[PDB]
C-alpha cells in the first residue's frame, strides 16, 4: 500500500556554485524542491531540514586527514595547500569552492539523516534529492563528489540490517560505493552504466567483488543511445533476481539523473517514465528504502525527473502541464513534465541487452 515518505532538504543548498561553466549545479535541487510544492506533493510527505553532518561523522568511512582538508581548505587560502589538493584530488572536476565543507555536511547529512529515520522504523520511504554522490573515496575526491554519503548511509542501516542493496541508475558507474564494499556480502552493489571511453572506468562485467564480497558486485555495462523499452526489459528482471537470491533488509536507490535524454554529459535516451519505471519497481519490493539523486546536467530536466520520482514515492499522481513556479521560464518551450526521447540511435541491440542480462544470471547463480 501507499507509504510514510520523508524528504530531507536544506533551503540553502541551492546557493553553493562549483564555479562558472562547471556542470553540477546544486541549483538544481531547489528547482526540484519549488517544482514538487508547486505540484501540493508537501501535503503527503514529511519535511525536514538535515543537520550539518560532523567532520566525525564523515570519519566513520573517510580518512582523518581528508576530512580536515576538506574543513580546512578555501579559495582564499588554496595557495597554501597545492600539495594536499594534489594528492586529494581537488582541481577542475572537483574545484574549491565557497562553503564546500557546508555544502558537503548538508548532502551527508540528508543521507545519513534518512538512514537513521529508517533504522528506526519512523518511514518507509527517505528521500535526500542533494546525496547520491558515489565517486569520492575514502581519501580522494573524484566526479564532482568530495564526501560520499552514500557509503556513510550504508554504514548507518548496517547497524540494524544484515544485508542491504544498493541500486545505482546514474549514467556513470557507482565506483566509490562498489569500492567501499566490494570485499564484504553485507552490501551487494548493482550499477547500471554507459561503459567505454567514458568516465570513471570502471564498471567492467568482469568486475564482480572479491573475497567474501565474490558476486556481491554486479555491472551492467551499456553503450550510447539506451531508451525505455531496453532499459526496461533489463532492470526488473535483474533486481528481481537480485532480491530473489541475496533478499536484503534495506535498500539505497541513487536516481543520478544523468541517463536521461538530453542530458549535457550523458548519452542515454531514457524519458523521466523509463527513468522513474526503476523506483516504481523497487518501491514494488516493499523493503525500507533511501532514495537519493546524483549526477543530472540538464537542470530542468533533472527538476522533471525527481519531482515525477517523489510523486512515485507518494503512490500520487500528477499533471503532465506543469504548475506556476519560480523557475517557470527554465521548462519551455512546452512547460510539460514529460520530455520525449530523441531520435539518437541505440547502440544497444536486443542481443547485447540479453547477453550482458545472461551473463548476471550466471554470477546470481552463484549466491548462497
Ligand atoms: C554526481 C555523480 C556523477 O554524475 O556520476 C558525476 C560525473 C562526473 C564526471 C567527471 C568527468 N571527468 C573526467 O572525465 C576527467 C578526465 C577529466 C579530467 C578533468 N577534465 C575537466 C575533464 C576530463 C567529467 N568532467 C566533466 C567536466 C566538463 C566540463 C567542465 N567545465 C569546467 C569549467 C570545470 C569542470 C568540468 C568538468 C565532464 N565529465
Ligand atoms: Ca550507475
Ligand atoms: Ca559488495
Ligand atoms: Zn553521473
Amino acid at each position: 500500500g501507499k507509504k510514510k515518505v520523508c524528504y530531507y532538504y536544506d533551503g540553502d543548498i541551492g546557493n553553493y556554485y562549483y564555479g562558472q561553466g562547471h556542470p553540477m549545479k546544486p541549483h538544481r535541487i531547489r528547482m526540484t524542491h519549488n517544482l514538487l510544492l508547486n505540484y501540493g506533493l508537501y501535503r503527503k510527505m514529511e519535511i525536514y531540514r538535515p543537520h550539518k553532518a560532523t567532520a566525525e561523522e564523515m570519519t566513520k568511512y573517510h580518512s582523518d586527514e581528508y576530512i580536515k582538508f576538506l574543513r580546512s581548505i578555501r579559495p582564499d587560502n588554496m595557495s597554501e595547500y597545492s600539495k594536499q589538493m594534489q594528492r586529494f584530488n581537488v582541481g577542475e572536476d572537483c574545484p574549491v569552492f565557497d562553503g564546500l565543507f557546508e555544502f558537503c555536511q548538508l548532502s551527508t547529512g540528508g543521507s545519513v539523516a534518512g538512514a537513521v529515520k529508517l533504522n528506526r522504523q519512523q518511514t518507509d520511504m527517505a528521500v535526500n534529492w542533494a546525496g547520491g554522490l558515489h565517486h569520492a573515496k575514502k581519501s580522494e575526491a573524484s566526479g564532482f563528489c568530495y564526501v560520499n554519503d552514500i557509503v556513510l548511509a550504508i554504514l548507518e542501516l548496517l547497524k540494524y540490517h544484515q544485508r542491504v542493496l544498493y541500486i545505482d541508475i546514474d549514467i556513470h558507474h557507482g565506483d566509490g560505493v562498489e569500492e567501499a564494499f566490494y570485499t564484504t556480502d553485507r552490501v551487494m552493489t548493482v550499477s547500471f552504466h554507459k561503459y567505454g571511453e567514458y568516465f570513471p572506468g570502471t564498471g567492467d562485467l568482469r568486475d564482480i567483488g572479491a573475497g567474501k564480497g565474490k558476486y556481491y558486485a554486479v555491472n551492467f555495462p551499456m553503450r550510447d543511445g539506451i531508451d525505455d523499452e531496453s532499459y526496461g526489459q533489463i532492470f526488473k528482471p535483474i533486481i528481481s533476481k537480485v532480491m530473489e537470491m541475496y533478499q536484503p533488509s534495506a535498500v539505497v536507490l541513487q536516481c543520478g539523473a544523468d541517463s536521461l535524454s538530453g542530458d549535457r554529459l550523458g548519452c542515454f535516451n531514457l524519458t523521466v517514465k523509463g527513468h522513474a519505471k526503476c523506483v516504481e519497481v523497487v518501491k514494488t519490493f516493499n523493503l525500507p528504502l533511501l532514495m537519493l539523486g546524483g549526477g543530472g546536467y540538464t537542470i530542468r530536466n533533472v527538476a522533471r525527473c525527481w519531482t515525477y520520482e517523489t510523486a512515485v514515492a507518494l503512490d500520487c499522481e500528477i499533471p503532465n502541464e506543469l504548475p506556476y513556479n519560480d523557475y517557470f521560464e527554465y521548462f519551455g518551450p512546452d512547460f510539460k513534465l514529460h520530455i520525449s526521447p530523441s531520435n539518437m540511435t541505440n547502440q544497444n541491440t536486443p542481443e547485447y541487452m540479453e547477453k550482458i542480462k545472461q551473463r548476471l544470471f550466471e554470477n546470481l547463480r552463484m549466491l548462497p
